């Protein structure tokens, strides 16, 4: 029982684009960009859309870096989160009504206020490593067991 998710982390030389999510689950945390794959298109797909209907983002291409299964106690479906990274992004980012979009410094990213999660998987993708991960949480703030490692093929 499994729910296809996307995030977008649009990863520059020295700097990430990450959003604070203004409503919803995991309002209040910077995330990269994504959403639920819908029905008739693409998990690359579903990820270019929600680039777009969060950032006003486009990109020329995207690359497949991590997948990811969340569990949260009680949720029947278990998440399954396609992770992509890009470095060609064509536009300026814009808030949408979900997200407010803003820079980061590699050495700078704002980890206390992100999913406890993304402190282990995020160094990772900025490593340009590839990764399958497993985190079981109650609530938003509380990681009961996990899984990580680097793998070839994602
Ligand atoms: C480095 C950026 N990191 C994230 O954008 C990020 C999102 C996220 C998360 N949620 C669950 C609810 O739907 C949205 C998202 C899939 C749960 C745990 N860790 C997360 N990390």
């Amino acid at each position: 029982a499994s729910r296809l998710y996307t995030l977008v982390l649009v990863l520059q030389p020295q700097r990430v684009l990450l959003g604070m999510k203004k409503r919803g689950f995991g309002a209040g945390r910077w995330n990269g960009f994504g959403g639920k794959v819908q029905e008739g298109e693409t998990i690359e797909d579903g990820a270019r859309r929600e680039l777009q209907e969060e950032s006003g983002l486009t990109v020329d291409a995207l690359h497949k870096v991590g997948q990811i299964v969340f569990e949260f106690v009680g949720e029947p479906e278990l998440m399954d989160v396609h992770v992509f990274c890009t470095d060609s992004i064509q536009g300026t980012p814009v808030e949408s009504d979900e997200m407010r979009p803003c820079w980061f410094q590699l050495d700078q990213i704002p980890f206390k206020d992100m999913w406890p999660d993304d402190s282990y998987w995020f160094p990772l993708l900025l490593q340009k490593k590839k990764f399958h991960g497993y985190f079981k949480f109650q609530g938003q703030d509380t990681i009961l067991d996990y899984t990580l490692r680097e793998v070839d093929t994602v």
